[PDB]
């Protein structure tokens, strides 16, 4: 298995130092510590004996200063919604939670620049800015629990990535605490600033291996005056792809989301979540969202788009909604897919970037490769961004079924020059499969960067670079 | 200011470079004069060797040799940079990407373009536009600037408001490191979270951490309808409300929002002989839209102009959907920088400030600078809070520089602004980062610099504090 690196252990003196550093922010009770040690998928559990919950950036700096001198490994944790085992300890690394770093520092109603602490939950940030007629540039099904610091640390994609793009573009500045406790202030709240290297980009997608994000500056797009969502049934994946091409051609700049899900996904969300399908039974379903400034113009685009899609046979049945209650219910069919799979049994999860034309080929293949040993096999995700979420469910974990999935799925993906982790990141699960998507020379530079910023390696060990 | 202890180019080095790049070794000093002079014509190197490699392997092999010999190398693209970064300070080897001008691939569905770093931006725009796509950036230097130079400086530009930074639109880079190591981050995927986003280090590194040789970039679709509204505003307060209503009334179709003052219009008319199409106003704004339905776009701006002219935000205006007239309106703005360098000596500052206070420094400097400056102008990317502040003088005067500096840099810091929003640092601003970056940030930049280029052969005297 994996072996524990020669870190120190948490002593009584360390617990006393943490109570001094974070008064009332030291949890050592083993039953309370059980939940933060187990990941969201509940397939990994650490043996951490202390979870620290600082309130301020200075406290985070001082904690790591103490941990750097004492050589104690630290596992930063936000909402603990990560999918790659990066959010929980492997052995006894101190859990540093951002749960109390949940304050908004400022929001400028003209520029739409938000400055807030890393532990602010994304949905509450969305409600804050939408009260001021702006929106967050990303949204995910984990919005209710995931923290913005975790989102930046994982470079979270999400459901509006098609419209607003990466956090690499939307993060304007970061405050980061490094492994030795130096608070690196790169918290520029400016749209444009070319005064040296864009150091904050290193920490976007680094997953707490190069430093702990404590404050985030984010560009909030304006809240759209008109939001429409269309939910369509397609008779095949070829029609889904041409529907997407027609979608870009006819809706254009107002398109804010394009998601797909197969029939089995719809069945699972119907079975486990009791959500009736709003369309005719189809092999594939598509969720399109539009955001724009003129409701009348957006209605014309979508109407003419829909007229052509049904007329040319790309869509068999579809429905549309503008009412906020109904719009959210259609989104629920997509956002809650992840919940229904993990409740269906053991989930074999694969998050792949592939050529959009070949996005679903692996799902048909794995249904053929995997006999009755797979309970269900589903494919869905962000088709507009080339993102497939490949999931296999079974009654329980099987080494035989794992051997059929791996390395086959990773070799398939590499054959398409694709990404084995499009969005969710590397963490513990995918640390040894980066060669499928990254060349050795790139991986070495990541290691040299790690040694520069965290030479003792106390920040998220066993993560997220190869051994 | 003083030359670092690099080796000097020997006769054996020129023979070695001829083996590596046959026919790519230019040593004629008169031909070497133009690449030695920056675009602003205020920095001049004394380099005796210009190298024009064709392939990434030729760049790797040149730098392995340069790494062995500790010879300084000055990467160069279109030589349109504004911060003295693109020319040697002393005798650095100029490595031009002029011949690295091949498109490697373009997928007509995803719109992802992979091309060599030396491809000129305007030529690439024509190429992807022949396939109904566009570059995610465009600059006034489009006719000369290289995509490798654009990525190395993290160029913002005139459509930054719509498509954003190269940090978002660049998908992958192949970079040759100081020791010749070829770093392959040339992924053509929209989303890829397999480790650190190493390419981001080189976006804005200005050739100090490596030489970008191949670029992968997401090209947005070419819009079906481009409209340009050129309006005259009676004050900067009216400019700001024209911008605010614009976002509310045009919204997602908005692709550019530029502003310029009256003095800017006078210099482009005087030096470039371009006539204004609207009545004389103290401020002009250029609004561009890009959308998929030409009809919906036309209706959105018509309602916007009717309200803008109705509410007194605009006094006179013109509009064009014709490709010819759209370029004529755009020509008045893109080459203002050309019209400024032709007015005399130009003191140039590229500032990010709160948009509401963006022009306050222009009024301040005009009051502070009496008759001792020729003109003080303010223009640039108002949508991005990016002010191009320029002061002209009949000749350079150390008096006028002492009046402007550090005052201009201190003013911006008082606003928590950027002392180089767009153009970068280079040679001129290497010692002005304290106004925008704290010491801990600047310290880490040197640590990354020491890791990626321990000998410091790549772009010496750049772009970090001394
Ligand atoms: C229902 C559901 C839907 C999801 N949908 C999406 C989706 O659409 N797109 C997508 O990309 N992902 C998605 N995810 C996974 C995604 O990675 C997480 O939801 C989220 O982005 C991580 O935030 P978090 O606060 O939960 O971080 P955690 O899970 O707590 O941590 C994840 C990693 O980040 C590190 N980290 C956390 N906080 C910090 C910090 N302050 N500083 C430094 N490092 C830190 C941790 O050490 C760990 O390595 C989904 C997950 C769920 C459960
Ligand atoms: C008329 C005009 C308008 C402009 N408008 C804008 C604008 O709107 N926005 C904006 O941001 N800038 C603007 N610029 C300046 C802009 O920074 C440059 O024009 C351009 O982005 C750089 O390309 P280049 O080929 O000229 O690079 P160069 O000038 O040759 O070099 C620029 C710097 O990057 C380095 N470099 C160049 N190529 C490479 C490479 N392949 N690999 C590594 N390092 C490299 C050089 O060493 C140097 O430090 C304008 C310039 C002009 C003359
Ligand atoms: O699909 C999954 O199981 C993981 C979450 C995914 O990012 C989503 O888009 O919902
Ligand atoms: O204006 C300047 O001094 C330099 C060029 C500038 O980036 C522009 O937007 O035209
Ligand atoms: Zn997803
Ligand atoms: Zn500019």
């Amino acid at each position: 298995p994996v072996r524990r690196l020669p870190f120190s252990t948490v002593s009584k003196q360390d617990l006393a130092a943490f109570e001094r550093i974070v008064p009332g922010g030291v949890v050592t009770d083993p039953e309370a510590l059980q939940a933060p040690n187990v990941d969201w998928l509940r397939t990994l559990r650490g043996c951490s004996k202390v979870l620290l919950r600082p309130r301020t950036s200075e406290e985070v700096s001082h904690i790591l200063r103490h941990c750097h001198e004492r050589n104690l490994a630290v596992n930063p944790q936000g909402g603990n919604t990560g999918m790659v085992g990066g959010s929980v300890p492997v052995f006894d690394e101190i859990i540093l939670s951002t749960a109390r770093m949940n304050r908004v520092l400022s929001f400028h109603s003209v520029s739409g620049i938000l400055v807030c602490q890393a532990g602010c939950v994304l949905e509450e940030l969305s409600r804050y800015v939408e009260e001021r007629d702006f929106i967050m540039p990303l949204d995910l099904g984990a919005k209710g629990s995931c923290h913005i610091g975790g989102n930046v640390a994982t470079n979270a994609g999400g459901l509006r990535f098609l419209r607003y793009g990466s956090l690499h573009g939307t993060v304007l500045g970061l405050e980061v605490v490094l492994a030795d406790g130096t608070v690196l202030d790169c918290l520029t709240s400016l749209r444009k600033d070319n005064t040296g290297y864009d150091l904050k980009q290193l920490f976007i997608g680094s997953e707490g291996t190069l430093g702990i994000i404590t404050t985030v500056s984010i560009l909030c797009p304006p809240k759209p005056r008109a939001v429409n969502v269309a939910f369509l049934g397609c008779p095949g994946f070829a029609e889904v792809l041409q529907t997407f091409s027609t979608c870009k051609g006819m809706l254009g700049e107002i398109l804010s989301a394009f998601e797909f899900m197969d029939a089995v996904c719809m069945q699972l969300v119907g079975r486990h979540l009791h959500l009736a399908s709003p369309v005719q039974e189809s092999p594939f379903y598509v969720l399109i969202e539009t955001s724009g400034s003129n409701a009348g113009h957006d209605a014309e685009k979508l109407g003419h788009f829909l007229e052509h899609a049904l007329g040319s046979g790309l869509v068999t049945d579809g429905t549309m909604a503008t009412d906020q209650r109904k719009v959210k219910m259609l989104w629920a069919l997509r956002e809650r897919i992840t919940e229904a799979l993990s409740r269906d049994g053991y989930v074999y999860k694969y998050d792949l970037s592939l050529p959009v034309e070949r996005l679903y080929d692996i799902v048909t293949d794995l249904r053929a490769r995997l006999g009755p040993h797979a309970k269900h096999v589903v494919g869905y995700g962000h088709l507009g961004d080339g993102n497939l979420h490949l999931n296999v469910t079974a009654e329980a974990f099987s080494p035989s079924l794992l051997a059929a999935l791996e390395p086959h799925v990773y070799e398939w993906t590499a054959g398409q020059q694709g990404s084995v982790s499009a969005e969710h990141g590397v963490g513990f699960r995918k640390r040894d499969v980066l060669g499928y998507s990254k060349p050795p020379g790139a991986l070495q530079l990541m290691q040299q960067l790690k040694a520069l910023l965290d030479p003792k390696g106390i920040l998220n060990p066993y993560k997220t670079l190869p051994s």
